[PDB]
């Protein structure tokens, strides 16, 4: 397993614009779209994104493209973050997936900002910081996937996953 296959697994593959749990226009493997309610302004984005007039729908090639680019980019703003950059570098190669999850899901600000479980990880005190982790909005409003990440992350292992 992945960081690639792990996402995969959390965030589906549609090649129709939708939306996702909070009601933003996605595409593709949780590629946000726009947080405007306009599906204008979602098609405006997706076509600004893929290069060409899509009329909201695109290939799997296109979404895996899309895909590539976004861990890409979370990977680098864990690494750019004075915040999260410790945090990952103490960590091992499971766990770093787990944190790269939560950052493609919610933003490096996002997570940057729970500072307390931070903490946690960086002293290795998994079960607290598990525990510390399910006390946030983002667990009670997608707690199935969220659940799969903090056991990855307190356990260090693919278990949830498999
Ligand atoms: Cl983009
Ligand atoms: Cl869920």
């Amino acid at each position: 397993m992945n960081i690639f296959e792990m996402l995969r697994i959390d965030e589906g593959l549609r090649l129709k614009i939708y939306k996702d749990t909070e009601g933003y226009y996605t595409i593709g493997i949780g590629h946000l779209l726009t947080k405007s309610p306009s599906l204008n302004a979602a098609k405006s984005e997706l076509d600004k994104a893929i290069g060409r007039n899509t009329n909201g729908v695109i290939t799997k090639d296109e979404a895996e493209k899309l895909f590539n680019q976004d861990v890409d980019a979370a990977v680098r703003g864990i690494l750019r973050n004075a915040k999260l950059k410790p945090v990952y570098d103490s960590l091992d190669a499971v766990r770093r997936a787990a944190l790269i999850n939560m950052v493609f899901q919610m933003g490096e600000t996002g997570v940057a900002g729970f500072t307390n479980s931070l903490r946690m990880l960086q002293q290795k005190r998994w079960d607290e910081a598990a525990v510390n982790l399910a006390k946030s909005r983002w667990y009670n409003q997608t707690p199935n996937r969220a659940k799969r990440v903090i056991t990855t992350m307190r356990t260090g292992t693919w278990d949830a996953y498999k």
